[PDB]
């Protein structure tokens, strides 16, 4: 139960924020960050996120998870090869750049890629006539709104346990847009109204925090 | 009716793809790209996307729109200052990095920012326990799926014209998740079931292309 980011980013300052769990460790070369990382509670460790020795000094060993935010795409792969050389077990999340790599990135031992490159390229390609698309993404995702995505754990013998998505009627009862259901690590985006909820599932929906609360209550034991 | 990107990116190769309109012009310093841009039909112009002279040689004048994909964040601002020095009229879309800048970026003359930085940082912060969130984004957005976002123009005196969102019941009829409505450049994410559709509105929803077709047909004149 401890988290490790390795590599600095203009979105670590942000990463580091809503990430205040038991322990957060940061590995970077650029000593310049020293002040910033600490000035946010979390822990700084100075070194090369590709050197094995260093990842170990970064307590990669046993980590709740490890996040790899690096300039180069090859650097990422290396780091990962070095990461699981220590832990065939830790969760790996990596931010990626090229598409051609994503696969390789994963084969290398990565669990989640992210490719915000590929994201932007399309958004803009798509946002020629109107940024309506962009706006949404800009809001739920770029944080410009309070409307956010959520995940909501269906708890042991909830009221919604054993209930069709039609019957559930989450949006009309609560006002959050149900968009997909997680179960045992496969998201079934846009689930059919004949899908029973199984206690242990995870509702991925989108909305505001009343809306989300209301959800939480509705699907409570 | 002509589009101009200025600046190269691993997501221009992708940008350039689904962007094959009347004319696409690309401005960059790195001559290395020459072959690639052309090997995709579009037009290459060699120069500095901050030099006024150059943007003009890049036909920034009169553009259907201009997309600014640049390494530095200051470079972007400059470019934009230089862009509208030629056209207080063109559409500006810019990919951004820092949050602190977004505002300034816009004040500078930008219409849509994009900040895929800030996006990733959160995703991963959020995708510690499960990438369920990430998966979705990875799919509709990172292009890993065929489930995509859409915009759908409500046409003159459609069947849905003058009809409540409740009554519409888009998802149950067509199977696409209605998530927000564009009208005169303000997206009303998650619209209330008491919202009448006004012919000229734009449905922002998410799904597969049958689903989308079906939508198109349903809201046809």
């Amino acid at each position: 139960r401890h988290v490790v980011i390795c590599g600095w980013s203009e979105s670590t300052l942000e990463c580091l924020r809503e990430l205040r769990g038991s322990e957060v460790f940061v590995l970077a070369e650029d000593e310049n960050v020293r002040k910033k990382v600490l000035r946010s509670g979390a822990n700084f460790v100075h070194g090369d996120p590709t050197r094995v020795s260093d990842l170990e000094k970064a307590n990669v060993r046993g980590a709740r998870a490890v996040i790899v935010d690096l300039e180069s795409d090859s650097e990422t792969i290396h780091c990962i090869l070095g990461i699981r050389k220590i832990d065939e077990s830790v969760r790996i999340i990596a931010e990626a750049e090229r598409y051609e790599n994503i696969e390789q990135l994963r084969m290398a031992g990565a669990d989640q890629v992210i490719s915000p490159f590929v994201i932007s390229g399309r958004l803009m390609s798509r946002s020629i006539d109107d940024g309506y698309e962009a706006m949404f993404v800009q809001d739920v995702l770029a944080e410009e709104s309070t409307r956010r995505m959520v995940e909501v754990p269906i708890p042991e013998g909830s009221k919604l346990e054993g209930v069709s998505v039609l019957d559930a009627d989450i949006h009309d009862v609560t006002g959050v847009i149900i968009i997909g259901v997680g179960r045992g690590d496969e998201l079934i985006i846009d689930p059919p109204r004949d899908y029973s909820f199984r206690a242990g599932d995870i509702i991925l929906g989108i909305g505001k925090p009343e809306e989300i609360e209301r959800l939480k209550n509705y699907i409570s034991a």
